[PDB]
């Protein structure tokens, strides 16, 4: 039912590196998230146009953010790929692909040689660590097609994996919670998300929602573009 996981080392230092990088940038970390999230849309889309039923289990193509002030939680939720048990595990707990590994040189290389290091997160894809910087938990809650949903957990420190008991709740997708730290609770504000939400996603080609507030309080989806 569960299963507790060290870090491969590889890992634990690719995360110093990525923290250290982006210590005083951290908002970065919700660029990195969203385009990961984009990444698994692009990914089922593509797996679309060969597999009829590819979207069965979601038809829609969205982001959807979510900041829940009164329980310290911040979600991204795609329905995109989504991950399998055993992606969860090797794909945030190991260098799962040859690019992670050679982000680990270059990463090493610039920070040494005084070469701007973001634009290496970004164009290799390594960002998820970066939510470390904001929270002292992140939970990933996942559901591939060939797969049930499974729950991963961690503090950095450790990670683990479990099956969803809630079932099939995302129907197909990822969302990422965020357990914030104290310093980091701006980013449960509306305005503070849409702001940084707005930015980092014109480029997505999927539509971007933050579950937000009129106010007498209507809450709907607002697209940001
Ligand atoms: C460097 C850390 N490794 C990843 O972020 C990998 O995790 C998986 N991943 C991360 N975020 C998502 C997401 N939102 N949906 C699906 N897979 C994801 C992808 O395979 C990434 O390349």
């Amino acid at each position: 039912k569960s299963e507790k996981f060290a870090f491969q080392a590889e890992v634990n230092r690719m995360m110093k590196l990525i923290i250290n990088s982006l210590y005083k940038n951290k908002e970065i970390f919700l660029r990195e998230l969203i385009s990961n999230a984009s990444d698994a849309l692009d990914k089922i889309r593509l797996i679309s146009l060969t597999d009829e039923n590819a979207l069965a289990g979601n038809e829609e193509l969205t982001v959807k953010i979510k900041c829940d002030k009164e329980k310290n939680l911040l979600h991204v939720t795609d329905t995109g790929v989504g991950m399998t048990r055993e992606e969860l595990v090797k794909n945030l707990g190991t260098i799962a692909k040859s690019g992670t590994s050679e982000f680990l040189n270059k990463m090493t290389e610039a920070q040494e040689d005084g070469q701007s290091t973001s634009e290496l997160i970004g164009q290799f894809g390594v960002g998820f660590y970066s939510a470390f910087l904001v929270a002292d938990k992140v939970i990933v809650t996942s559901k591939h097609n060939n797969d049930t949903q499974h729950i991963w957990e961690s503090d950095s420190n450790e990670f683990s994996v479990i099956a969803d008991p809630r079932g099939n709740t995302l129907g197909r997708g990822t969302t990422i919670t965020l357990v914030l730290k104290e310093e980091a609770s701006d980013y449960l504000e509306l305005d503070t998300i849409k702001n940084l939400v707005k930015k980092y996603s014109q480029f997505i080609n999927f539509p971007i929602y933050v579950w937000s507030s009129k106010t007498k309080t209507v809450w709907d989806w607002e697209l940001m573009n």
